[PDB]
């Protein structure tokens, strides 16, 4: 059985060969990442005399077209940040090779899920969480500039990569599921643990969905575990409610999917449909360990983890987890918050 004249496997992927030369330019070294889209290889660019990462898209029309959207968004973004100061991965060029679209990037290190694994799922320090938070908010401020207006739509630890294994600098990757404010098309978006209430409820959405995901990500980076680990959409909404209470009535009264999760009382108030902790009783104050030595008590007696530090982090996270997307904190104001260092 032969796929793509022998070049592909039965998964639509290119069969990588160590040392292969492409186009009198690139020498392929080895596989360094993989996912639903295809593969990422380390390769030497002999023209520019540098190592690069090549994202080799599957040879299949749905995967090709997803990547063509990504290329257009990257070309728009990189063009408005030629100094590469806004924390988005740099697309150098693209080409078609043996029926695969190939995207050439600067080469990065480990992703933030890999980093959590390296902590044995116990979390990184509050100081490193703060560095990651400040860079992510800067990236979201850039995506919100009007000529872009880009919603990433799939933020999670595995889509944030370190630049270098010994340093805190990061870049955001994977714009294949992204869209622009003026061209919103998708009803079903965001990976479940990081999915915003407005999406769960079938309501209109905007760039605020990415700020919701960021709040969830930052808690998990410090505790080691996902904040809201639902098995399905009903479980996901119930896990959100355990921490944050019943959503406001002004929201539920306008939500097409309200009755998937809630019921309206004669009061006019809303409650859950019929095992969970009562609404709002799983306090973020206790998940973080504000007054009890951090997650698991493991930060007791460590510098950089005072009660005061934890109260500032809690305040910022609760603003990122506002149920109302009109009042949820926006990137400009997140960057001004006293959790961040002045200079
Ligand atoms: C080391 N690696 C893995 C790497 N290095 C540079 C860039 C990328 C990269 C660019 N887009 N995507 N999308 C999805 C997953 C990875 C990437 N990966």
């Amino acid at each position: 059985k032969v796929y793509n004249d022998g070049y592909d496997d039965d998964n639509y992927d290119y069969i990588v060969k160590n040392g292969e030369k492409w186009m009198d330019r690139y020498e392929i070294d080895s596989l360094i990442g993989k996912g639903s889209f295809g593969q990422v290889v380390k390769a030497y660019d002999r023209v520019e005399q540098e190592w690069v990462a090549i994202k080799i898209i599957k040879n299949k029309k749905a995967f090709l077209n997803q990547a063509q959207i990504e290329v257009r968004l990257l070309e728009l973004m990189n063009k408005h940040d030629t100094e590469m100061k806004y924390y988005i991965v740099h697309l150098k060029r693209h080409f078609m090779f043996r029926n695969h679209l190939c995207l050439v990037f600067e080469m990065l290190s480990y992703n933030l899920y890999d980093l959590l694994r390296n902590t044995n799922f116990r979390g990184v320090s509050l100081n490193l969480t703060r560095k990651f938070a400040q860079q992510m908010c800067t990236a979201l401020l850039f995506l919100a500039t009007p000529e872009l207006s880009i919603i990433h739509c799939d933020l999670k630890p595995e889509n944030i990569l370190l630049c270098n294994p010994k340093r805190s600098a990061i870049k955001i990757v994977d714009f294949g599921s992204s869209c622009q404010l003026g061209q919103r098309i998708y009803q079903y978006i965001q990976s479940r643990f990081y999915r915003s209430p407005e999406v769960l409820l079938g309501m209109p959405y905007d760039l605020a969905i990415d700020m919701w995901s960021l709040g969830c990500i930052l808690v998990e980076m410090h505790t080691g575990e996902p904040l809201f680990s639902g098995a399905n959409e009903v479980d996901q909404m119930n896990k959100i409610v355990e921490v944050l209470g019943i959503p406001p009535a002004h929201i539920l009264d306008q939500a097409p999917k309200a009755r998937k999760f809630f019921e309206k009382l004669p009061d006019g108030t809303w409650n859950l449909k019929k095992e969970y902790k009562p609404p709002g009783t799983r306090k973020l104050h206790n998940i973080l360990g504000v007054e009890t030595g951090g997650p698991g008590g493991r930060r007791a007696g460590e510098s950089g983890h005072t009660v005061a530090d934890y109260l500032k982090f809690k305040d910022l996270i609760l603003r990122m987890l506002d149920y109302d997307p009109k009042t949820r904190i926006q990137p400009y104001y997140a960057l001004q918050h006293s959790f961040f260092k002045k200079t």
